[PDB]
């Protein structure tokens, strides 16, 4: 069952996205929990959305060799360990992974073989719009998650780096989007 890489420029709503596949699905579907070093936000939690970690942790599993791949994003890292992948596969689902721009270019060079998914917002604009709605970054990291919008909007519609695109407009209508997107990843991990 082949994994799923869910990308796309930061406040496009993939996370939100994924909690409703996961939260609907939970019996075919892992998350990949990534470490990063930036604060938990306010409803994280450790384990879970992420492995919150400082960075001095971050650097020395780096430097064991204990991630697929890693980066850094508007001051922070973030990774995905081999044990957060195999973990998910020890479960016999199909695991999830939420990785930034970065992140999709790296693990295209793995043997993870996954279907790539953009996310993407409706517009540049309404994508600021939500990335203030969260409201959970500080005015400098919120206006560098704005600098790497527009290239990773762009990124998001080559079909060298992705198999599907979804615009995240309407929720609803994105979400059954994804599900139908990943029929034959649901085919594969039911049979
Ligand atoms: N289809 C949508 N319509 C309106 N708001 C949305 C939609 N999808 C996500 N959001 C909002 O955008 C904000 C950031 O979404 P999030 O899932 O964190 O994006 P990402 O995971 O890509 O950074 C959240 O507050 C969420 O409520
Ligand atoms: N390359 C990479 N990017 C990640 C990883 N985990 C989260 N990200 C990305 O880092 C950015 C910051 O997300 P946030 O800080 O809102 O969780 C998002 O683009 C997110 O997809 C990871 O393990 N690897």
């Amino acid at each position: 069952p082949r994994p799923v890489v869910l990308s796309g420029p930061s406040g496009a709503g993939k996370s939100t996205l994924l909690k409703r596949l996961l939260q609907e699905h939970s019996g075919i579907f892992g998350f990949s929990v990534s470490h990063t070093t930036r604060n938990p936000r306010p409803g994280e939690e450790n384990g879970k959305d992420y492995y919150f970690v400082t960075r001095e942790v971050m650097q020395r599993d780096i430097a064991a060799g204990d991630f697929i791949e890693h980066a850094e994003f508007s001051g922070n890292l973030y990774g995905t360990s081999k044990v957060a992948v195999q973990a998910v596969q020890a479960m016999n689902r199909i695991c999830v992974l939420d990785v930034d721009l970065q992140g999709v270019r790296n693990i295209k060079a793995t043997d993870l073989r996954p279907i790539y998914i953009s996310v993407q917002p409706p517009s540049l604009h309404v994508l600021e719009q939500r990335l203030r709605q969260r409201n959970t970054e500080t005015e400098e990291s919120l206006v560098k998650r704005l600098a790497a919008a527009q290239a990773d909007m762009e990124s998001s519609k080559e079909p060298g780096l992705f198999d599907v695109v979804i615009i995240n407009d309407s929720l609803d209508q994105a979400y059954a989007e994804l599900k139908e997107a990943l029929s034959e990843e649901i085919k594969k991990a039911q049979r």
